[PDB]
């Protein structure tokens, strides 16, 4: 009466779809051998090495098809709004300037994540984390990338780890004698866009699943730099399999399960209703960021078998920054998943003058309604989540609100590491709803009443600017390279230069895109999609 | 300079502090080898079988000294209130009959989870996940637990999988040629408060923190059965990271964590933050289910790295039921976490409602008395939880009445495991009432379930319907199913509805069956204090 049944039955384990390309040479580091009559693998730890070297470095600068297709159906739908094909633009062009191999296509460069299977007979001496993580940290160590990994000195003291170690390794005992992998390279702000809902059996019929599907999608906003790769994971044997499913799922990684379910609770995708979740988004309105069709370029939808009184739900978003590379260790070398090299076969405002006093700019924002495009030019001043803690904490103890955050717009950013030769790294926006508890006190206080960044923001940032004659506005999400070659043309570290990539910055740019998305009169180029 | 440094780096990552016991004549199972210079363990599969069997046999009868323990505590405490008291008691007095080896000490005999760290050398044919559900399906097939499982056919249509398979097999590669374990028999009810949430720095202040507990303890309520052991972990490099982290901090597996960051990142408890958690859940006065200062059996608190930009926070319960069994397989064979056989060491007013009458007459007796006051239950209950409730509620919109046989009696919320041999019931405790909150008012409407009887607080409209209506939700003790299904229920029938498997509506006649007044018919509510 037992029947053994996986979870997960992917027709395509091995993931036979994807391309790959072997790394030269690398039958150096590979030996076949037969041991108790069984084919066995022993693999020199240097491939590891090199193999996770080459992926965190890879991913940086290209993108997979099914990504680069979606936003050029962005631009030739013709339903899609203008702003629409403006962000998908943006974006492509960031990619072709990624793809010289120099800038990385975001300025947050991720949390390096691995998962690991590695065969029964696949032997490599035991050390897998240590000649991966030698690895990650070679990439980030020795390109322009960042280290954005914060360690605990104790509960509320921190420091950057200086090297964007430590990655999450997991690493997975499995049948055979090979070695395959998953690499991601993970923003943090797509990161945050993981939740978890803890629901019940009254959430499992087509209206109530609509429903939450439609209250739910709209808490993802535009704080992830849509368009998203969209998953949703009902169902799973504990939170954490929920979570660890919808990661998957938004690489992709499950596309091969089966599409129906059984008696002994199989996983599998369900098509009907990843049309929902894209019916959903597309009439949402929300769009590629500024209002529109875009919001999501797919979705995937997998139902799990669930304890008869749980209901775990997860959701998740891949962002514009989708860096995800297969790759295995076989009998002939190493083998690493081949990207879309030539991303250019995919392509088909007010000017502000920041140099003058604020209230001139101020002024002249006023001018505008929510939605208007501007392009900036002049100093910004750069800060993001420990700065504004720390400049918090100074008011707290009497001290004034410093001079830098009362002179210019302050622009939410961490730059990844400048190339030589160049004025800039990749230099994109942060995601602007984490400083929203600073910003009316901030204001209060006689500064930031210029914020730029990207991501819709909460009702009290609105009415912040309403009664101190503040704006935000909302740079295009994502195109960190493409900023930083034609934008920026000077970096200046200002303050705290002991946080790294969150230290103060003053910079110096010039056309910088962006829409107004508050403004100081109540309005919020959001408050129709994402309310 | 490179320096690697892993992010968990336990003091004690073989669990030498704890007691093992072999599996006598097990090294038969383990061959000691040497190939290209290295050591090795071939392991037979069927050691897999007979492990994961003996674990999900052993965890739902014994459990391990802490949590005795902190039961024993909450009687001995001074300040322990006296409903705190009675509860640890009543689950002291359970344990003891889950000691007899026929009846678990929950009916919620929980998921099936796997955490396995099988070494590159330690060699198993690699058929690891078949032999281990093997092993859990005699467990749960052959002794008297439960088929908690539900298999989706397709998106909406579901069906017990009759088995409780599929486990959760999490099977790791890690170094060295041992195979080593932690199962985990996690309740349904205590997996549903593993809460994730997306967080700032903004948060990472005293103040904020401090304040952050004392929100998130209380919409953990009393829902999955206090004394809680509370985990919180602060960070992580994923969301399912975080997560995992969470659940293993409540299952205690990483308690030889060191109680210092460094520059590198490492994972480390914090003695002081799980202190400050303690004095939240003693102070918040929530109790052991009724009110007090046993909220919590203790806390663990870890802090974890965090990408810039990310800070996400877990919280997790181990509740009632706490049932984990660390084990290992090396080259002397088949080792098993060794839990305490004899929990008797560890022990040192109502008002009679016979539910043999009208059920008007019952709601006019329950009418006279205050929000927790204690009753003494003798009668027949209708039982009926997640599944049932769902397909009265879409007879309904189908434009059917409301049956019959949930007018008549007070509604149980509740699914019960497999009866023995010669038992008038299995384990048979109450299900969490919240999840029925959205049929209350409906139902009451329409003329039944004024009376409902489960565990755990309840959300306003509960409340409101009973004021409403002239109803009452009574709370029985949660977690004590083997002394319930011992002492109180004395005959079970299958009403309706007997292909929901252990989800079937049941009658059944109980005796001496304890509980409180939660939700009065005026309003009045046993938490309205301590979870407002
Ligand atoms: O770290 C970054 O630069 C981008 C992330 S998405 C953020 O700040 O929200
Ligand atoms: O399944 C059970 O019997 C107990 C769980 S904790 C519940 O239903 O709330
Ligand atoms: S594309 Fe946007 S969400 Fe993704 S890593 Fe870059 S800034 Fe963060
Ligand atoms: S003790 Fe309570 S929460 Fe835990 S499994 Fe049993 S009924 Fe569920």
């Amino acid at each position: 009466d037992f029947h053994f049944s996986a979870i997960f039955q992917p027709t395509d384990p091995h993931h036979h779809q994807t391309e790959f390309a072997k790394v030269e040479g690398s039958e150096k580091y590979v030996e076949e051998v037969e041991v108790f009559g069984r084919q066995a693998l022993k693999v020199n730890p240097e491939a590891l090495t090199i193999l996770a070297h080459r992926a965190f470095s890879d991913v940086h600068h290209f993108f997979r098809k099914d990504h680069l297709e979606g936003w050029r159906r962005a631009i030739e739908d013709p339903e899609a709004s203008d702003n629409d094909r403006y962000v998908a633009t943006t974006l492509l062009k960031n990619a072709c300037i990624a793809a010289g191999r120099v800038l990385p296509s975001c300025q947050d460069t991720g949390t390096a994540i691995v998962l690991g299977k590695r065969g029964e007979l696949c032997w490599t001496g035991g050390e897998d984390e240590k000649y991966l993580s030698k690895g990650i940290w070679n990439a980030y160590r020795y390109h322009n990338l960042r280290y954005s990994q914060t360690a605990a000195l104790d509960m509320f003291k921190e420091c950057n780890t200086g090297d964007n170690l430590p990655a999450q390794l997991d690493l997975l005992a499995v049948p055979g004698s090979d070695y395959e992998f998953l690499f991601i390279a993970k923003g943090g702000g797509s990161a945050n866009k993981a939740y978890l809902y803890q629901e019940t059996k009254a959430l499992l019929n087509p209206k109530s699943l609509r429903a939450f599907i439609e209250e739910k999608l709209k808490t993802l906003g535009t704080a992830a730099c849509p368009p998203y790769h969209i998953a949703l994971v009902i169902g799973g044997t504990s939170a954490e399999m929920t979570m660890k499913t919808v990661k998957l799922a938004s690489c992709r990684y499950y596309d091969s399960l089966p599409t129906t379910g059984d008696k002994y609770g199989r996983a599998f995708r369900d098509p009907e209703w990843e049309k929902i979740v894209m019916e959903v988004a597309q009439k949402s309105g929300i769009g590629a960021q500024f209002g529109g069709k875009y919001f999501a370029h797919q979705a995937r939808v997998i139902r799990l078998p669930r304890h008869g009184a749980s209901c775990p739900v997860g959701l998740a978003v891949s962002c514009s920054a989708d860096r995800q590379i297969l790759a295995h260790i076989n009998k002939s070398g190493i083998y690493i998943e081949q990207l879309e090299q030539n991303p250019a076969q995919y392509l088909p405002s007010v000017k502000v003058d920041l140099k003058r006093p604020i209230d001139k700019v101020r002024q002249q924002l006023s001018q505008y309604p929510v939605g208007t495009r501007v392009m900036l030019n002049g100093t910004l001043i750069v800060a993001r989540d420990i700065a504004h803690a720390k400049i918090k904490e100074m008011m707290d103890n009497g001290e004034p609100l410093p001079e830098y955050m009362k002179t210019s717009p302050i622009y939410y950013a961490g730059p990844a590491k400048t190339p030589e030769g160049y004025a800039s790294g990749s230099f994109g926006p942060t995601t602007a709803g984490r400083m929203d508890s600073y910003v009316d006190l901030f204001q209060s206080h006689g500064g930031s009443y210029i914020t730029l960044a990207k991501g819709n923001r909460s009702k009290q940032v609105t009415d912040a600017c309403k009664k101190h004659g503040g704006f935000y506005l909302g740079s295009i999400g994502g195109p960190a390279a493409i900023l930083a070659k034609d934008s920026i043309k000077q970096v200046t570290c200002l303050a705290f230069p002991e946080l790294g990539m969150e230290a103060v910055w003053k910079i110096e740019v010039e056309d910088f895109p962006a829409f107004i998305v508050v403004d100081d009169k109540g309005n919020d180029m959001y408050s129709k999609t994402l309310a």
